[PDB]
C-alpha cells in the first residue's frame, strides 16, 4: 500500500506515465472507489 512514504514516487510516476489511469480510475474505481468503499 504505502501512504505516505519514498513509495510515493513510484505509485505518482506510474500516474504520471500512465495517463489513461485518469479515465479508468472510474472504471476499475480502485483509486477513487476504494478510497471510500
Amino acid at each position: 500500500k504505502c501512504n505516505t512514504a519514498t513509495c510515493a514516487t513510484q505509485r505518482l510516476a506510474n500516474f504520471l506515465v500512465h495517463s489513461s489511469n485518469n479515465f479508468g480510475a472510474i472504471l476499475s474505481s480502485t483509486n477513487v472507489g476504494s478510497n471510500t468503499y
